[PDB]
């Protein structure tokens, strides 16, 4: 019922047992057809789907570009968690073709490696220490 | 929509800080002149079928990597209303799809989204979309996602 790997993994393995091919239906923003709800053999919820953290700075960049346009230097200092396989190479290009008069720059701080081993209190410490260095004497605006 | 333009940088260059997924330093937070909440950002509807395709690949990769196998015959068909992709991911999703193992019997079927307007029937829009969705699904078992 929730959309997550263990749920999806189990379903995949009993779907191969019926023989039938499987179609997965994703409707529009407002939802699916009613004749889709009636035709479903089963349903999953997509409410566990959250914005992946690497895309947060992407959206922030876009939103600043979009607020600059409603018409000195604006510096986005972000931890650069590895971006999704599908997205990367596509942001670097999107940034390269930002308007040459928008005073913007993306400054990415390498991410400390998180793991079952790592205390994140001390990963956050290094990241912030370098972020504050990069921000210098500028006006400081946190986004959290 | 973007009335943030009220931001009135005058004097100093402005530094906007985005921490990791777990948040910002004590020093960062202690140094903040302003803070701004950062989750009505919500993730765009076009990216749902991106994430679903990523999820499916991942689920497929783990399950068929079992010490016991032979998936053989069952195709998966992702049938998705194709709302316009954001620019920043324009054809990285296309390139992403070329990298799926051809082992994986996967197909993505994008159904043309109807133009949503300043006044758009919506009732009509989704019902047309459903019929193209079901028609593309044929006799497959139907699993709905939302």
């Amino acid at each position: 019922k929730p959309w997550d790997t263990p749920q999806l993994a189990a379903e995949l393995e009993r779907w191969k047992l019926d023989g039938r091919d499987v179609s997965l239906l994703i409707g529009g923003p407002e939802g699916l057809s009613p004749a889709c709800k009636a035709a479903a053999e089963q349903s999953f919820s997509l409410s566990a789907l959250t914005l992946p953290h690497p895309l947060v700075r992407v959206l922030v960049a876009e939103s600043l570009y979009r607020a600059w346009s409603i018409t000195m230097k604006l510096q986005l200092v972000a931890v650069g968690t590895k971006m999704p396989d599908w997205v990367q190479t596509g942001f670097t290009e999107y940034l390269r073709r930002f308007p040459k008069d928008m005073p913007f720059e993306l400054i990415e701080i390498p991410a400390g490696k998180r793991g079952k081993n790592a205390d994140i209190k001390r990963i956050l410490d290094k990241e912030g220490e370098q972020m504050l260095a990069a921000a210098g004497k500028n006006r400081i605006v946190t986004l959290d």
